[PDB]
């Protein structure tokens, strides 16, 4: 059988953040572990975040490993109004 890959080898963690409305959340941000993955491991929110009125937002990060598996996690963006 193969050798694993990446993502069968790793486990991020979403984690929530907070922002004030009109800010930029990094997605970066939105992982608890990030220390953890592989060196070249990115993260990316699948969709832009809608920051522009108050809310929990739901987002999506995409972790690509550096040989090309992938993780999702499921976050909160929590957008307040300061
Ligand atoms: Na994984």
């Amino acid at each position: 059988g193969p050798l694993g890959s990446d993502a069968d080898k790793n486990d991020p963690a979403g984690k929530d953040q907070q922002v004030n409305v009109g800010e930029t959340p990094k997605a970066e941000d939105s992982i608890g572990n990030l220390p953890d993955l592989p060196k070249g491991t990115t993260v990316a929110f699948e969709t832009p975040v809608d920051t522009a009125t108050p809310g929990d937002k739901p987002a999506k990060v995409v972790v690509t490993y550096p040989d090309g598996s992938k993780d999702t996690v499921d976050v909160t963006v929590k957008v307040v109004d300061p």
